[PDB]
This record gives structure tokens, sequence and C-alpha cells, in this order.
């Protein structure tokens, strides 16, 4: 029910491959957002912010890792909510297992128009923290 109308990111890759932030919001597990890795690489801090079409009561973020590589797989996160897009309130901080499984970050119900996923840690095939990727990210109530 919470519907993402817009997604913005710290950075995105569109030169070395086509991996824009919108690819984290397109319902397709075969497309991923990637932080900019082509020179000059953006090495963080990485984040993804979802703008919803209304204020929703939310209690879960789904984070589906890219399925073809561990590059940018998020292992450390903060989730924050906002009504205006500038003033955020942290609702959850934690770690995520280093595997390709869809992750479900759960917290007490809270109103949000914007949901920001800040990366505090990530892994790579090779590395830590340099990249961030997501096949899909969305929010649920
Ligand atoms: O160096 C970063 C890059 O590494 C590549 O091997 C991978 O195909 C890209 O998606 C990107 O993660
Ligand atoms: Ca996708």
């Amino acid at each position: 029910n919470p519907r993402t109308v817009k997604i913005t990111a710290s950075s995105e890759e569109t030169s070395g491959e086509n991996a824009p932030a919108s690819f984290a919001s397109d319902g397709d597990m075969n497309t991923f957002w990637h932080s900019k890795w082509s020179s000059p690489a953006h090495e963080g801090p990485h984040h993804l912010t979802l703008e919803l079409d209304n204020v929703y009561e939310i209690n879960k973020v789904k984070y589906a890792p890219r399925q073809d590589s561990k590059n940018g797989r998020i292992t450390g996160y903060k989730v924050s909510v906002s009504l205006d897009g500038e003033n955020f309130t942290e609702v959850k901080t934690g770690t995520l297992e280093d595997n390709a499984a869809i992750k479900f970050i759960e917290f007490d119900s809270v109103d949000a128009k914007y949901v920001r996923l800040d990366v505090t840690d990530s892994v790579s095939d090779q590395g830590r923290g340099k990249f961030a990727t997501a096949a899909e990210v969305n929010v649920h109530g």
C-alpha cells in the first residue's frame, strides 16, 4: 500500500553500467541500483531515500540484495523517517547477514512520507563500505 513515487540516492552508476536509483523501485529483481563506482567513484556515505505518495503508517523495510554479486550488499544500516524530507528521525539501526536473502527490517509502527536507508557497512566480492547496491527496496505497514 505505501507506494514509492520517487527514489533518490547518495549517488548512482549510469556510465559503467545502467544502475540508477530508480532500479531499486521497479519491482524487478534483475535490476539493481549501484552507488557510482566508475571513476570518480562515490565511496560514501551511501543512502537511498524513498518518497511515498502520502503519509503512511509503516513498520517494515524490505531490502532485497543484488542477486549476481555481493558488491555493495548492505550489512550495516540505519532507517530514518521524515514527513518533510529534511528533518529525519531514526527508527532502527542494525546489522544484516552477509547472504543474498531478502532482508526485512522491522520496527514499531510510525508515520512516514520519506524513508531513508543509510548504509553504515557493506561487503564486496574483493572493499568494505566502498559500494552500495539494492535490487529492490520498499516499505510496508
Ligand atoms: O567495482 C564495482 C563493480 O564490480 C563489477 O564486477 C560488477 O559487475 C559491477 O556491478 C560493480 O559492482
Ligand atoms: Ca530492481
